[PDB]
């Protein structure tokens, strides 16, 4: 459903995803690349702990994953001022969640830290694998081509349009803003009822989200423990390279998308409740 690929750019960053009321510290869930928390609805409805989502709105600083993570920590502190924190992220959000817990590690130091980090099918290197495959198609150092490729991909998620006619429409344009405007007009032609400003924000932010992920490396190894629940990047999605604590891995049924529903979901729920 296409509006699941959209965010209200003026919506709240932190959102309560279930109605559990207790003194148990909440679980905070970080969005996948599209920025919305829709993918977490089934999980949140089932969890017995208060559950919040983080969505990516116009207010989010996207200059780096470092900045995005710091902003999300500021947001979480409006409901839970002190740790320890329970944070999970899915896909693109796994890298953000990793960086959030890394910043929490470094902030609560030198005191021993006890945060819980769950990565649902992602890691600091997970997005990079995707971006490199597309970079392979492009003239080195040509920003215009990278913008074009990203925005073309975006259009193809919202329309049945053929790749080359969209690429060719976007390539010669003046800059990102013109590419975004062209993309939104193409999507609106197909889907007249979608919101123009939601689409514009989604398109622009898609490019900046990808740039931030491409440029990201952790500042230091994470010393806390990590639970990877996953569907080359290898068995642990390269986490041993950036973690000096325990990296526990469990393989969940489904693909990169269905793991948060059906069978995968039952496993995730069980592991959250135990660990
Ligand atoms: P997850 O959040 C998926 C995480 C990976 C998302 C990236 C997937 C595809 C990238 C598509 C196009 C990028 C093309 C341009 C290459 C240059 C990069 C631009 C900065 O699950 C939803």
């Amino acid at each position: 459903n296409l509006r699941s690929l959209l965010v209200n750019p003026e919506g709240p960053t932190l959102m309560r995803l279930n109605s559990v009321q207790s003194s148990e510290r909440p679980l905070f869930l970080v969005h996948p690349i599209e920025g919305s928390t829709t993918v977490f609805h089934s999980l949140a409805s089932r969890l017995s702990i208060p559950t919040y989502g983080l969505q990516c709105t116009r207010a989010a600083p996207l200059d780096s994953i470092h900045s995005l993570a710091a902003y999300y920590i500021d947001c979480i502190r409006q409901v839970q001022p002190e740790g320890p924190y329970r944070v999970a992220g899915y896909s693109y959000g796994a890298c953000v969640a990793f960086e959030m817990c890394s910043q929490l590690q470094a902030q609560q130091s030198p005191a021993p830290t006890h945060n819980s980090l769950f990565l649902f099918d992602g890691s600091p290197t997970y997005v990079l694998a995707y971006t490199g495959s597309y970079r392979a198609k492009l003239t080195p150092g040509c920003e215009a081509e990278a913008e074009t490729e990203a925005i073309c991909f975006f259009v193809q998620q919202f329309t049945d349009m053929e790749h080359n006619r969209v690429l060719e429409a976007l390539l010669p344009l003046k800059g990102l803003e013109e590419r975004v405007a062209a993309a939104v007009d193409l999507i609106i032609k197909s889907h007249q009822g979608l919101d123009r400003q939601e689409l514009s924000f989604a398109a622009r932010s898609f490019y900046y989200k990808l740039r931030a992920a491409e440029q990201y490396t952790p500042k230091a190894k994470y010393h806390g423990n990590v639970m990877l629940l996953r569907a080359a990047a290898g068995a642990d999605y390269n986490l041993s390279q950036v973690c000096d604590g325990k990296v526990s891995v469990h393989v969940i049924e489904g693909d990169h998308a269905t793991l948060l529903e059906g069978s995968g979901l039952e496993s995730i729920i069980s592991i959250i409740h135990s660990s």
